[PDB]
């Protein structure tokens, strides 16, 4: 069989850039990529979180290192999320946070430090699990750099940045490697007879072919949805969300720090992210339009900053869900076009660059065997149901029954039978999926993590934050005294940690001026 | 001279039995009123949409209060037109919805406060133009009902209906005082000599005499057109559609709500009602085969709604423009055979009841003074082509330049001078048409109402939601510090009423279902 010589991508957005610069690099030889963007469609970069990932799968295969593209596109760091108000009737009187830290919790004689920590709770033991689980979060708390001035990492941590400015850094990146790189807009797409696609035609009258083509054109799925009709599973069954109002909000760095977290602030009717960077946050209320009017939201998001009138707003729109295949015939979609998820969990550049890993893993040739989509198909289903699930669980479970919105989450949502079975577990009071390997190995074995993408630790911060705990502690735990005591020095440990964090890491605001102003 | 006293009507659409309904009552005396219906030939009742003015005008004048008709044509509710995807080149991520509400913008010291916000968006204030200017809006967005529970109405609104079920009501309304009805086909219309209709030849061999005939055939303007062949002015160069699909589509009230509001939601092509009532909307998409087929405006219709193949579809052409006289003769066309516009502003069924009223201010005797028939034709010109106008202002004023249908619409249409001259005032920063009344004044003014159709506030929802605003605001504002200070005050007014309406109104649905299932 002929190999795959021409692609076409179709969009210039995170997700089409990422694509150019992913099979540029994979592709080695025999690859002639060229890249079409329109410049009257607007690029979707709101001010973007992303997971760890990002740099060992994404930036480490181009060979970039952070210290090159982070400051290009004046990136901050993040080394959790943070959520404010989720557990109950928030209360402006109360203190109502918790953090989802990145990163394993240790194990001791095989059961995770969790299950010794909720021994204690039963106990009365009254510190909250992340902070006995991880040595990190009270550094958040004082808006410390996630490492020490000397650029030493001292905890697992990823980006905040505008994800224009690393559009435009993967476009230089993409095009200075023989990417070839049209500026004009597909209006029409031909299919042949047996349904795959032939060319493309542009407003400006080219027409561009290829053996395989990859649509990072957006919601609108030019190529997968529009032109090979292929179904899009509207997800709203699951998810009530499909509503943002965004924008950008000056911060007094040098008064109040850098925080180095996304925090998601839980509305009435949905709830509001805050991105941190130098000099700004982005900020977005994601909501349901079947609890609040765009207009309510807007005057509830507005409220929550201080805002006025005079504030620029990006008035967003989503279908939650995925397209029933992401690769059909000879087009991969990529990114916005393949499926959303609300950015609960910052996982869609994630879904960018796993499915770009992904489509290398399963690459075709010019026959288009579908044994290779097939598997590729199944693969993406799985990242993105299982990621969908795991941000439904942040609904699903709360004890918050002050609005109809809440009340919804708590009764009405469609939920998986592999989202039960794992809700079961945990009550049960069994650990979910862990791990041995220190974070490193985590992080660095992408067939592990793409596989087990929730761990044991990210359930039980969710849960546990949101007040939902397992009905008892592990039944072994009450034959194991000495394990118990072993896990108290694992605590302490962790606690030194800590304080050691508090003293010698640098604000995170003083650490990124210091890399770059 | 001897009055008029037999008066056939010919057809039993919509506009037939507004047509015996009205004279009906109107003619209290000396009347023998008879309508002519073929039970072969279909009426036109797609799922409708009105105005306020059916109540003031037409069903006050009969003497039925809304809450009787309503229910007997499973009647809801409309407070606005929302116009959804006519502002730019159509983003699945943007929000592009705009209202054109019903009633009045106030004034403050002499200046609409369409004009006050126009002042403010000069200094970057966000709101757009409505939501600062009506209190409803939000509501609309909460599809919440027009009405308290209790009844009391809180905003300006009319309804959507099946016409059918309008016909029939008017229909046993007609007969039960009095219209004689025979079902029954004209086959051939006698003109004497000087060329008044003589009478009409019916396929079972009637032979129907009157003083005055109705002609209320629908398209094929039976009497109107064919027998004494008046001239339609066909305006394809004002207007570009000519067809229409239609359906109607089932909804899941219980978790979607229903919409207080007809939407249009603008195509490649065209555009697309979409009227609520309960259990379905119906729903047509308005084409013109000049740009698309019928075969890809159905594929495009199909596709909006997620509709199937299955699908039992309407397949509509119609021709715009009027007949050069509305009445000839002893013949007074009303409805289809008068005129069609497309229904973007809801006037088909106004035009019924408006040209009725008109006849009754211009009613003749059997010598049929010409002077009458001119003043009421030039009433009709003047309704109609005033109507025309303003729908063909949401087309050339259209930002989208993405399909050649929207380019010809920039581009290609013939403007008439009435229009061009408003435009330009608009343009200039100058008000339209304003009122100094509320909305209860102006919908019982009908004399008023009839001359003066579209206010200020009508073209700024149009012009303003389009994205076309004026040069600049009014000169005179600079002058008027104090007025521009008590204009915030109306303002601040507006908002505390979106306000208690968001709280205070029941759901549209849950109204709906109250009165009746
Ligand atoms: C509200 C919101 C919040 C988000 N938050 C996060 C977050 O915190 N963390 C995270 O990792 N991700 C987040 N995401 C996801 C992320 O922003 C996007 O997935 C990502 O930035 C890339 O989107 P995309 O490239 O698939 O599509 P887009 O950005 O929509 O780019 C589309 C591209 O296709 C082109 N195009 C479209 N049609 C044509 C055509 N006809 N011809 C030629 N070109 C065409 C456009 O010009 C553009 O270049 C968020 C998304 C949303 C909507
Ligand atoms: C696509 C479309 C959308 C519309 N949307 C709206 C809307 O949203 N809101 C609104 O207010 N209006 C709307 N209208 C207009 C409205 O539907 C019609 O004007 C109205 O319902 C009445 O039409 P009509 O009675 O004039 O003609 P028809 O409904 O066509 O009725 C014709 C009658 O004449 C009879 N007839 C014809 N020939 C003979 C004959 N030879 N002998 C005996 N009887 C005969 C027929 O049997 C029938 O009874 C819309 C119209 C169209 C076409
Ligand atoms: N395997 C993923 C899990 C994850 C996704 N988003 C996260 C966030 Cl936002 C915080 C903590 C962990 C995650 C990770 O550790 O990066
Ligand atoms: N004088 C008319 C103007 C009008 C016709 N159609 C409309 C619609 Cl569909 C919305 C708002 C106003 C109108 C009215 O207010 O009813
Ligand atoms: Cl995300
Ligand atoms: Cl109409």
């Amino acid at each position: 069989n002929k190999p795959i010589k021409n692609i076409v991508i179709v969009g210039g957005g995170t997700a089409g850039w990422m694509a150019a610069s992913y099979l540029v690099r994979a592709l080695q030889q025999q690859a002639n990529i060229t890249l079409i963007e329109s410049a009257a469609i607007p690029r979707i970069g709101v001010g973007e979180a992303t997971i760890p990932s990002l740099q060992k799968v994404f930036f480490d295969f181009l060979g970039i290192p952070e210290r090159e593209w982070m400051p290009q596109v004046n990136g901050a760091f993040k080394a959790a999320i943070k959520f404010v108000n989720w557990r109950k009737s928030p209360d402006p009187s109360r203190d109502d946070h918790f953090y989802h830290l990145f990163g394993n919790v240790p194990n001791c004689d095989g059961v995770p430090l969790t299950h010794y920590w909720l021994r204690k709770r039963e106990q009365g033991f009254q510190q909250p699990m992340e902070y006995a689980c991880y040595p990190q979060p009270g550094a958040l708390d004082g808006k410390l750099a996630p490492c020490l001035s000397d650029g030493t990492r001292q905890m697992s941590h990823a980006w905040h940045f505008d994800a224009h400015l690393v559009a435009d850094f993967l476009k230089r990146w993409a095009v200075e490697r023989g990417v070839n790189r049209v500026v004009d807009e597909v209006v029409d797409v031909r299919l042949n007879n047996r349904g795959y696609i032939s060319n493309l035609l542009t407003k400006e009258g080219r027409t561009l072919e290829a053996d395989l083509f990859i649509d990072c054109s957006g919601m609108r799925g030019l190529l997968i949805n529009q032109a090979l009709k292929e179904p899009f599973i509207d997800m709203s069954d699951y998810l009530l969300c499909d509503s943002a109002v965004a924008s950008a909000v000056p911060n007094d760095d040098a008064r109040d720090g850098v925080e180095p977290y996304t925090s998601s602030i839980a509305m009435n009717s949905g709830w509001t992210w805050k991105i941190p960077m130098l000099g700004r946050f982005g900020s977005g209320y994601v909501f349901s339009s079947h609890f609040t009017s765009r207009d309510q939201a807007t005057a509830d998001f507005l409220k929550l900053w201080g805002l006025s009138d005079n504030q620029p707003l990006n008035q967003i729109k989503f279908r939650v869900g995925r397209n029933k295949r992401a690769w059909v015939n000879n087009c991969v979609s990529i990114g916005l076009s393949s499926c959303f998820l609300e950015p609960l969990e910052s996982t869609g550049i994630y879904f960018i660059y796993a499915a770009l890993y992904q489509l290398v893993k399963h690459f075709p040739d010019t026959s288009f065997d579908p044994r290779l989509s097939d598997a590729f198909n199944a693969e993406i289903v799985h990242m993105f149901d299982d990621c969908r699930d795991f941000v439904q669980a942040h609904y699903f479970t709360t004890s918050r029954d002050d609005t109809p919105f809440w009340l919804a989450n708590r009764h009405d949502l469609r939920l998986s039978d592999a989202i039960k079975e794992k809700v079961q577990r945990y009550k049960a009071g069994l650990p979910l999926t862990t791990t041995s390997f220190d974070d490193s190995t985590y992080y660095e074995t992408f067939d592990y993590e793409f596989k087990n993408f929730w761990l044991n630790g990210n359930y039980y911060c969710i849960f546990a934050g949101l007040g939902m705990l397992p009905d008892r502690s592990l039944p072994l735990l009450q034959h194991r005294p000495e394990s118990i005591e072993k896990a108290e020095a694992m605590f302490a440990s962790i606690r030194r940690e800590a304080e050691r964090l508090r003293t010698s890491l640098p604000t995170n605001y003083d650490y990124l001026r210091s890399l770059r102003d």
